[PDB]
């Protein structure tokens, strides 16, 4: 429990964002390939 738990649930979602950005980084290696092939 805390006074405004929303102050940390915001951090819990920012951890998920940092992960989405890594999935997008691997897709960024393949974006090069999908363009030089076309």
């Amino acid at each position: 429990h805390s006074d405004g738990i929303f102050t940390d649930s915001y951090s819990r979602y920012r951890k998920q964002m940092a992960v989405k950005k890594y999935l997008a980084a691997v897709l960024g290696k393949r974006y090069k390939q999908r363009v030089k092939n076309k």
